């Protein structure tokens, strides 16, 4: 069965694998280690943008944010190009999701404001969606670095799937902000080898990936069948057995997603 497929993938990749797909009209929830904690890595950037959208009028997206050299401390493919000019909140949201830009995320966290450079408020945003499990404690790059087992900067496949479900499919956001978030994840540039790879081309996939140390590789997605039936798919992984420098293996996510897709088809 499916649990056997997932266990096989764990042995193949020397990995710990977590999978959650919420129940629908006709499908039971898919769950595998779904309540085990895994580091968010960059997956937090999608609900982070939702937080910022929720907190402000739509035109806050047009506010220019300035920053400098010492703000670039993590992988930030877009923010490094615009340090001289600044970036609007909208551009930061775009970059945080579509290029997994870490400086954009740190700046959005600061925009949210409050203790921990915005991490407490981010966590508070998840609480407001009924997620009593996830916690964000650090920003980029530190959040990728907690030792395996440490609960700091973690969510679960179950928790994050329910969060994303509310953000994209549910009414956590008004339709106009919901569409912005959805469109950004739809135009994501980093996810081609993750959940996207496991679903047939005629399925729509929007997603946000994350990788980190200890072979961490995650992807959270919403997918739509060719007849418009949506499913939320959370797949999380680490390879603690390889130590800090263990390589993230997105192939594992692709294979797990392929196994999920075979069940949902």
């Amino acid at each position: 069965d499916l649990a056997d497929r997932f266990a096989e993938l764990e042995r193949r990749y020397d990995a710990r694998l977590g999978v959650y797909v919420p129940a629908t009209g006709t499908t039971a929830a898919i769950e595998y280690r779904a309540d085990e904690r895994f580091a968010f890595c960059s997956t937090f950037k999608a609900p982070l943008v939702a937080a910022v959208l929720h907190q402000n009028p739509l035109t806050h997206l047009d506010k220019l944010i300035t920053y400098t050299s010492d703000d670039i401390r993590s992988i930030s493919p877009v923010a490094q190009q615009h340090v001289q000019t600044g970036m609007t909140i909208g551009q930061l949201c775009d970059a945080a999701i579509r290029y997994s830009d870490g400086t954009a995320a740190n700046l959005l966290l600061a925009d949210l404001g409050g203790p921990g450079g915005g991490t407490a408020a981010f966590t508070g945003y998840l609480r407001s969606l009924g997620d009593t499990v996830s916690r964000l404690d650090a920003e980029e790059p530190e959040l990728n670095r907690d030792p395996p087992g440490d609960e700091r900067d973690t969510t679960t496949p179950h928790a994050i799937a329910l969060v994303l479900q509310q953000l994209v499919l549910g009414n956590a956001l008004p339709p106009d902000k919901r569409a912005l978030l959805t469109d950004w994840m739809a135009r994501n540039t980093t996810g081609a080898k993750a959940i996207r790879a496991g679903f047939p081309a005629d399925w729509k996939v929007i997603d946000k990936t994350g990788t980190g140390d200890y072979g961490r590789a995650n992807d959270i997605a919403v997918v739509w069948s060719p007849t418009g039936v949506p499913y939320v798919v959370a797949v999380m992984s680490d390879r603690a057995g390889g130590g800090y420098d263990a390589e993230p293996r997105e192939a594992l996510l692709a294979e797990a997603a392929t196994c999920v897709a075979g069940v949902l088809a």
